[PDB]
């Protein structure tokens, strides 16, 4: 594994690129178990998709975006697709562990 | 940061989700450094797309999204996405800089 520098060609680039994609989808696998366990502190389906909280979210993660020499618009919208998916997901959680 | 099972309540649960969509964010940017590292490895800006990489990258994205208990077409449809944002990313730094 190589620093971006010491790549000779695109193999040793393309497996630093795998090795990052798969920690952001271990990442999202483990989302995924919190979201699952914020359905225990919602008193109604209703309660879950919280629109406040998205809505100060996806600021946050556009700054953090910055902050990480990326243009914020599109980290920001790709927050916006992975806020709602797992909304829909633990509502589906909800739905199968409160009825 | 407190396991899934020991979140008390929604403040716990966000502090996690914070971490981890910081995590992912971080990642993101460390996979800019190779991106654009990897524009000094193609002789002209056609290059650049590979859509031979594309189409093999997929469907291994799909793979690891079952195998951390996500929906692969979901996974898979963000990072069609990441993918073309970095490509177009890449473009502008090659020409940018003339790799
Ligand atoms: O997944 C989230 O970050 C989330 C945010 C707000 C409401 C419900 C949620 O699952
Ligand atoms: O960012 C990528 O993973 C990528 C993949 C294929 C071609 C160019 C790229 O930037």
């Amino acid at each position: 594994m190589k620093t971006p520098e010491d790549c000779t060609g695109l193999a040793d680039i393309r497996e630093a690129i795998d090795r990052i994609d798969l920690d952001i989808v271990q990442a999202l696998g483990r989302r995924m178990d919190y979201v699952k366990a914020a359905s225990r502190f919602a008193a109604s389906e209703a309660a879950i998709p919280a629109p406040e909280r998205v809505a100060a979210m996806l600021p946050e993660r556009a700054r953090w975006a910055e902050e990480n020499g990326l243009d914020a618009p599109f980290v920001e919208g790709l927050f916006a697709q992975i806020i709602h998916w797992y909304i829909a997901e633990q509502i589906k959680y909800w739905r199968q562990t409160r009825g």
